[PDB]
């Protein structure tokens, strides 16, 4: 719901919050959304994903997250453009919180997403 942490990867920070396709990434620079916790969260991400995100993305502002940057975002879009096509028959409901911003109602506030150190893995 309002569960909104935050996050760096790619030399750009996101945004990754739990909805329709879980949790939801954004691009810093423009802050873009995953269409498909726009379309996904109401469509489920199937062949229809596919096409319905590709065209719905491939058209607007649609980025695929590879590699482990932005995995959580996946086909996000501009919150400009974005926030506008959710509004209509994406998640403007399921993305009541998303769309709050879970602001420090003063108390101090926890670290961004879950902090974790990455292991050793020598070949």
């Amino acid at each position: 719901s309002n569960q909104i942490y935050s996050a760096r990867y790619s030399g750009v920070d996101v945004y990754e919050f739990i909805h329709s396709t879980g949790s939801i990434m954004k691009r810093k620079k423009d802050d873009w959304v995953n269409a498909t916790h726009i379309l996904k969260a109401a469509n489920f991400a199937k062949a229809k994903r596919t096409r319905i995100l590709e065209k719905e993305v491939l058209k607007e502002t649609h980025e695929k997250v590879q590699g482990g940057f932005g995995k959580y975002q996946g086909t996000w879009v501009p919150l400009n453009i974005a926030k506008q096509l959710a509004e209509k028959f994406s998640v403007y409901d399921q993305l009541k919180p998303l769309f709050d911003f879970t602001q420090t109602d003063g108390s101090a506030s926890p670290p961004p997403a879950p902090k974790h150190h990455h292991a050793s893995k020598v070949d």
